[PDB]
Formats: structure tokens, sequence, C-alpha cells
């Protein structure tokens, strides 16, 4: 109920710092409007001083350096097994901190991070490199090292889970890694740094630094000492950040961003599995997630009764406290957003786009469009808000080039039981995922990530860890 | 072949040739007769453009090419290897008059690892492999290895052709498309294998060739808004700017291979024989001008003179001249650019204190070669110990333990490639851990293989080439993720 924050601090060597300026920024939270507490304001010297700790854990001969291949996991599934004690702490604070219905923190959110973390607890002494047949008198062969001190920075839709996606993998490789979390939730973030001294890592080899992004976010991306880096967030934000590492230290970056994500529902598709789907990938965790449907494509057979169903659905999903344990969807974060949303909304009406319902506020009611077309802005652009373009089509073929003309590719979902259907559509679409009859289907072990302008890498999956290994040869000739 | 004339120097779009949407053109020299062999024409962003606009095209669904079956692509793959070895001596040769690479060095070296590397690839076509994963009950889950689109390549003159390939056949394989720029100081082979690419019979449009220069064409290609992935081999000062480039707009995906301070460790206990004959070679091959080129030579103490005295001969012994006869082993450097700025740097050795053991001054002044160039009592903090020299230089070390040599060769940002010298099991391993390189040889020097990755490490690179590895890099993962009722 009323829970006390209690850690604020910058973490370095497991023990809680302050910043080298003394500064402070203040945490508030979207459902009600209210400071939650003052975390300390990190910046350059902060990151500077990680950044060492994170080289020095991550030393030759360290304690994490030498540390049995299946330790590294024991420590994994230490942190996980915390994480699950204190489980309903984190989904309170990550509530508190986003605004998230307290449930939908707690058997998503934290679900996820808890079966992310001992995914990859799996893989830590399953890395294997390769012993490669070349000549008769030559033994070669490849390891899989850790590519040393990583960056991990993330959104506020996911913080914790978002940074989970990151951590896991990169402390299983033996990474160290720096830290840096939101300004608008560096809650849950700062928590994990009291399980992860706790279970018992090393000093040194998480670090975190909260902040913000021009200032923290930009010491990491341009630091000569970091040698790698994972972003989850804006992609105009990402793009400053693969220039950055390119400019200072060659860094590897990974970006997972956003999209006009497609969903397609064909003739023969069960309807209320895809009208209740299109609708959970619309308006889930309030409209802002990385696999909201920009697009929903609907052939002429199926789209007045998929217009009209989809109307149906919309007003009866309840709206109110996020403690609540009897709603669905809670506040936005940040305001600046909320503006250009229901500006969107006009958009359409002003290009032609009937509004089947919905339009303004209360939070936002839930909208939707028919009469969508292609070239429409509510069809040309991202959504954080809930903003449901319907589209039409005749063809498979058709909506194969209208669903893959966007530069994004993060997500599709198609909807069809027809087996020649399913698998043309997803063989042709463009997009990191696709689901099939059904929506937001995230395992730890498949990998997530983007296609074209959503980002480059992958994350949760065996593909996973190729982000956190550098590849070295030996070549070794016998007399 | 002696008097042989060029007969490709145009743009190949849609396996057709071209002239310069401009008009344009610029000559290639002969860095051996420092004369002009002929005029390319000089590409720019409209004709990138269109070549883009041909590759994205012949990748469209569809495509002749996207609709072929995959074996099939492996076997224009191997039809274009054979072709290779077919015009195998008019490459070679196109190879050396463009770089003065001695030519035999070009035909057993150069012109062997594009086969070889087209061969190893070919077989990998119908071998591209994605997972099945276990997930829920009620779930299929699977990954799919699809093609990443329109790739570029942009390659440097020190390998023209192999540079090229290393790229070429991984990504061909994979079913992209390609829009190539060759170096300026180096575009006749590039334009060779042009057609033979068309003759091989590859759909047209797959791969496009547009040569130019750096600023020109290469920057148009890497920001290009519809171009899906890039290869750089070059330099580290082009390569951060190729990478912020592709950052900039479309977000493209770089892999980048570009140099280092490679370190060449000499244990007490080697066969010394054979550290001076690899750890020569290894140094002035290829006019010393090589992406692994051995920079720093580290030598332990107890050994650290009749090393260096076994060097100094082999470094006057090693025969340098024309080109096209068949005892040289060192051509002429490439341009003035470099000859100037290698000598140079041979003067800041002398004025910073290091015995010349040996040559130190270019000979014959009417070409552009190089005595042959030792040092010895090389400190670190020492301008020949710190900068990439692209010529013939060898300036040696001392160290006493392995744990001060450890230390030492990982200081850089550097770290392309490094060789061990010794006979003992646990020095050459735990040296071989403990190396922040790409490649560590041990007990042999530039033992490249087509099945092993070859990339860098720190600032030397991103991803690898040659080896099931370079698939990565031409292939961009899917989930499919199924749900049953
Ligand atoms: N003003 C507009 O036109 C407009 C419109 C709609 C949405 N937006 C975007 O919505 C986003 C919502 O926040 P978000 O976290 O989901 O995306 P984001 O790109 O802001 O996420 C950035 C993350 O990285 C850090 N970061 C921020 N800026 C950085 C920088 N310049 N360099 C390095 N690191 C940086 C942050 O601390 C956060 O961790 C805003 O950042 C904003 O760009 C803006
Ligand atoms: N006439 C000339 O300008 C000229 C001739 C000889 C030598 N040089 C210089 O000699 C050095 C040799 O370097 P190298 O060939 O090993 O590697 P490099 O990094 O100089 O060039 C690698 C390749 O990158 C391409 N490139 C160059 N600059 C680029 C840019 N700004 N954007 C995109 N692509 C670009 C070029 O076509 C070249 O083939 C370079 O400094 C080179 O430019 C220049
Ligand atoms: C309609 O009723 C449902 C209630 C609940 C679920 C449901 C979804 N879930 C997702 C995860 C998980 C793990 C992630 O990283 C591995 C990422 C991620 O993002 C979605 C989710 C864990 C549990 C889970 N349960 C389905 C249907
Ligand atoms: C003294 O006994 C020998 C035994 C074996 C060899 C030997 C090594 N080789 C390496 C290549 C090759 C292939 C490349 O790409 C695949 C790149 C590259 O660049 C340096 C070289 C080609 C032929 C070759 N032969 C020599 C001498």
């Amino acid at each position: 109920r009323n829970l006390e924050v209690k850690f604020t601090k910058i973490f370095i060597n497991n023990e809680w710092h302050e910043s080298k300026s003394g500064k402070k920024f203040a945490t508030c939270n979207p459902s009600t409007r209210e400071q939650i507490c003052e975390v300390e304001e990190g910046d350059k010297p902060d990151v500077d001083k990680a950044v060492e700790a994170a080289q020095v854990a991550f030393q030759r001969g360290s304690p994490w350096r030498r540390l049995d291949a299946l330790s590294r996991g024991r420590l994994l599934h230490q942190l996980a097994d915390l994480v699950e004690r204190d489980r309903a702490t984190l989904a309170a604070l990550e509530t508190m901190d986003t605004g998230k219905p307290f449930l939908h923190a707690f058997f998503i959110d934290l679900e996820g991070c808890i079966r992310t973390l001992r995914y990859f607890a799996g893989w830590a002494d399953k890395i294997q490199g390769k012993t490669i047949p070349t000549d008769d008198n030559v033994v070669c062969f490849t390891r899989h090292e850790p590519i040393g001190v990583c960056g991990a920075i993330t959104p506020w839709n996911f913080p914790l889970l978002m940074l989970v996606w990151k951590l896991a993998p990169a402390l299983c490789c033996g990474n160290t890694m720096v830290l840096k979390p939101a300004e608008q939730t560096p809650l849950t973030a700062l928590y994990l740094g009291s399980l992860i001294k706790e279970a018992g890592f090393p000093p040194g080899v998480v670090n975190i630094v909260p902040g913000f992004g021009p200032t923290v976010g930009a010491a990491i991306s341009s630091h000569p000492q970091i040698n790698k880096i994972a972003f989850t967030g804006s992609t105009e934000v990402g793009k400053l950040v693969k220039e950055a590492a390119s400019r200072s230290n060659l860094k590897r970056v990974t970006l997972e961003l956003g999209g006009k994500n497609p969903c397609i529902v064909c003739a023969d598709a069960d309807l209320d599995l895809a009208v209740e789907c299109a609708h959970q990938g619309v308006f889930f965790n309030q409209g802002q997630c990385c696999t909201a449907a920009s697009r929903v494509f609907v052939e002429e057979q199926v789209y007045s009764e998929f217009v009209r169903r989809s109307v149906e659905y919309a007003k009866k999903r309840p709206v109110g406290d996020p403690f609540d344990v009897k709603t669905e969807q809670g506040p936005q974060i940040d305001q600046k957003q909320f503006d250009k949303i229901l500006e969107l909304i006009e958009s359409g009406k002003k290009e032609g786009a009937k509004l089947e319902c919905g339009g303004s506020a209360m939070f936002i009611k839930p909208t939707v469009f028919s009469e969508v077309t292609d070239n429409m802005r509510i069809a040309k652009e991202e959504i954080f808000g809930p903003v449901q373009p319907i589209l039409k089509f005749k063809s498979i073929e058709e909506v194969i080039k209208r669903a893959n003309s966007t530069d994004y590719g993060l997500t599709a979902a198609v909807f069809t039981k027809n087996l020649d259907k399913a698998l043309k559509l997803a063989s042709a679409l463009e997009s990191g995922t696709v689901w099939i009859n059904c929506y937001n289907a995230l395992y730890a072990q498949a990998p997530f990530g983007g296609f074209k302008m959503s980002g480059n890498g992958r994350e949760l999956g065996e593909y996973a860890l190729a982000e956190y290994t550098e590849v070295k040869t030996v070549t070794i000739k016998l007399g």
C-alpha cells in the first residue's frame, strides 16, 4: 500500500554514492501527480567513476573473471531468487514510478524479469566456440570471450524488464556493466542494485548511475572505456547513440526502437481472437509499448464486422486507479506526447477518416478509426497512445507490400486459419517477430529485435549471446 | 602476360556497362612504372542512386534472384569461382599493375585466396540454418535467417580483389544484392570481376559496381537510405566516418575491419629461425602494406640480440624490384602520400633514439621503392611503435615477463591480430587467452583460412569475415511464433 522508497543513490562497487555535484532530480508518480522521492543526479564524473569500477572488476584475475563458468549462473539464479522474493515490492515501485496497473507490473514485468534471468543462467556454461577443420598440421579454434564494460540505457515503459533483458545475457557471458535507467523511472533499477550486492556479485560488476539522457546517457555513449552499448527507446535518440559510439571508442552498439508495427486480418480468421488480440496490441500498458499496433489491415470480406466488433470492445475496458484490482489501463507518463496524440486524432478527421468511437480525454478514452488509408498521418506515424487505424485490402500480395512499405519493422501479427496464408505471410513480412493468432507472445528463448529502422541486434534468445561476446580465433601450427 | 590491355573501365549496373552520369573520368596508375594505366569512369551520388535502385529491384520479392533455389545460388557462386580460376592470370596481372604486388604473390596468395573464399561460401548457401525453439505446449516457434537486402561494400588498395571477395561471397550466398565501390587507387580488378559476374550468369542487378572516390561514391553509399548493410575495410579514420553516416540516416547495419598495432611476441623458447622468418615476412609482406602487418615485435631479453642480428641479414637478403620479375619479394609502395608518410616515420625513429640496424632510407629515386628497414632498442612511447606504418619497418622491443608483455600488447586501442612464438604449452595458451586480439596465431604468421573468422577487437573492427560467423553479418533474424487452438 504505502511503501517507502529505500534506495535513491548512485550504485558503484556495491556501495551507495552521491553525485560528484550533489545535484538531485525528483521522480514523480503519473497516477497521482506527486513527487515520490529525490534521486541523485549523476553525470560525467559519476559515470567516469563507475566505468573505472567496471574496468577493475572486469580486469584479468578479478574475482569476477576467475569465477567458474557455472558459478556465474549460480549468481544469476541467486539474483532471480531474490527478485522472486521481493517481487511485489518491485511491482509496487514499478507501479508508483510508471503508473502501470499493479498487477500488470506483478504478473508481466516481474514474471518476465524472473524468467529472463533464469533462462540466461542456463547459458553461462554453454557458450561454445567452434573448433575449425583447416589443414593437416594446424589446430584452429575460436573462443567467445566477453566484450568488457557494457553500457545499458533503457525507456520508462518497461524499466526493470528492459533493464534485465540486457543485464541477464551480459553477466552470464561475463562482462561488467554501467547501467543508466530512465529519469522518469529510476526506482526499480536502483532497488535491483541492492539485490545484486545481496546475491553477492563481486563489487564493480554492475554499476547504476541514474540521471538524464543528454547528461548521463550521453556520457556513456561517448566514453572511451565502455566497449559495448545496449539501448532501448526512441528511434531518433538511438541514432545519436550510434553516432557517438562511432565518433569515440568505436564501441559495439545494439538498438531496439519503435515502429509502425502492422496487424493483418484475413477473411477466414477467427474474428473474436483477431479483434481481441488487435485490442491487446493497441491499448495495453496505455498504448505506449514497443509492440503497439500502428496499423491494422483487414480484408474486405470481414471489414465492417471487424470495425463493428472493435468499437464494442473499446468502451467496456475499465480505467481508473493503477492499484485497482479491477482496472486494465492507468495513465500516461509524460504529457509531452499527450498533446501530439489527441492532435493526431484530428489528423484522420482532417484527411477523411470515420471515427467510430472515442477521441478525447477524461488519460484518453480509447479511439477507433475506420476508412483509413495509407497516406493519412494516422497510418504514417507511430502513436504512443490508443489509436486503432483500420485499413482494408483485397490481396495477400497487396497487404504484403503495404505493410512492408515503412522503414520500421519490429512486429507483425497475422490472423488466419489457413496454412498457406499463415506461412506465405510470415516469410514475406519484414518484421523482427511475426506473431500468428496471438499478440505480445514474448518468450525468454525467442529473439526479439528490429528489422530496418526498428534497431539492430537481437535480445532474449540464444541469439542475444552474440551481442555480448567478441569472437577470438586461435590458429596454431605444428611442426 | 606483359603488354595486356585493360578491357574494363566502365560502371557495372544491371550487368550493363555505363558512363558517369556526370561524364568525368579519373586515372589509375601503375606504381611500379610511375605511369598511367588508363582512365575509369568517376561515379557520384547520381551513379550510386542508379545502382542502388538496380540492386533494390534485383532483391525485390519474386525477382529471378529471390525466387531462385537455395542450392542454385550456391551453384552460381561455384560457377563464378570457376571463371576466376580460368581468368586467373589476367586478374593477377591487373592486380600487380594496379598495386605493385609481386605478380607471383598475387597469383598464389591473392587470387588463390579469392577462389577458396568463393567456394567455402558457395558451400554455405543451402546450409544457412535457423532454429526451432521449445516454448509452451501449444506454440510452434522458430527463427528464419532472412537476407538483409542491398549491401554496400567499400574496400582499400592493399588487397583490392580479395577484400572485395571476402564480402561478396557471404553476402551473395545469403541472398542479398550488392553495390560495390573499390578504392580509387586500385579499381581495375573489381571491374574485371564484374565482367565474370555476368558471364557466370548472375541475374542483372544482383551485383553493381560504381568506381570513384571516397567522399563522393563512398559516402553516397554509406548514407544512402535504401542500402541496408555496409561492409568497410579501410582506415580507422574513414571507419568512424562511415559508421557515423550509417547511423545518421537509415540506421544501416555496419561491419568494419581497419588495421592494428599488431603485436608479434617472440618468447625465449622459440624456434628462432622460424620466428625471424615469420616475423620477417609478417612485417614485410606485400611491401609491409597489409591489414595484418607486424608492427611492435616483442622479444625476450634472453634472445633479444641474436634475434635482431638474425633479422637484419634477412632484411638485406630479401629482393626488391620489378613486380613482374619472378625473383621479387617487395614491389613499390602504393602512392606519393604513403611513400612520403612512411619515409617521415623513419626519421621520427632516428630522431626518437632507436638503433637503425639496417636500411633507413629510400633507394633508386626514380622508383617508388624503400630500403627494407629494421630498428633496435625501440621503447614504447616512440613513434614507430605507436602508429601503423603501412610499410617495411621492423621495430623490435625488449620484454621480461609474460605478464609484462600481456599488459604491454593490450595497451593500444587496436587489436586485429597477434602472433606468439614459443614451444611452451602453458605460455602459448596463457598468451593466447589473455591477448586482446582478433586472431592470435601461434608458431606461424598470416594463417588465414576461409573457415576461420577474421576481424578486430576494440577499435580495430566490429563483426567478423571469412567464417560461419560471416553469415551473421549478412542475414537478419526473424522470429515466427504460432499459437494453436
Ligand atoms: N517532442 C517530440 O516531437 C516527441 C514526440 C513524441 C515522442 N517523443 C519522444 O518520446 C520519448 C519518450 O521517452 P523514451 O525513454 O521512451 O525514449 P527516449 O529516446 O527518450 O529514451 C531515451 C533513454 O536513453 C536516455 N537518453 C535520452 N536522451 C539521450 C541522448 N541524447 N543520448 C543518450 N541517451 C539518451 C534516457 O535517459 C532514456 O534512458 C522522448 O524521449 C521523446 O524523444 C518526442
Ligand atoms: N587521390 C587521393 O585522394 C588518394 C590517393 C592515394 C592515397 N590516398 C589516401 O591514402 C590512404 C590509404 O587508405 P586506405 O585505402 O588503406 O583506406 P581508406 O580508409 O583511406 O579508404 C578505404 C576506402 O574507403 C573509401 N572512402 C574513403 N574515404 C571515404 C569517406 N569519407 N566516406 C566513405 N568512403 C570513403 C575509399 O574509396 C577507399 O577505398 C587514405 O588516407 C587515402 O585516402 C588518397
Ligand atoms: C490474456 O491473459 C494473459 C495473461 C498473461 C499472459 C502472459 C504474458 N506473459 C509474458 C511474460 C513475459 C516474459 C518476457 O520476457 C521473457 C516478456 C514479456 O512481454 C509480453 C512477457 C511472462 C508471463 C506472461 N503471461 C498472456 C495472456
Ligand atoms: C610455406 O608453406 C606454406 C603453407 C601454406 C601457405 C599458404 C597460406 N595461404 C593463405 C592464403 C590466403 C587466403 C586468404 O583468404 C582465404 C587470405 C590470405 O592473406 C594473407 C591468404 C592463400 C594461400 C596460402 N598458402 C603458404 C605457405
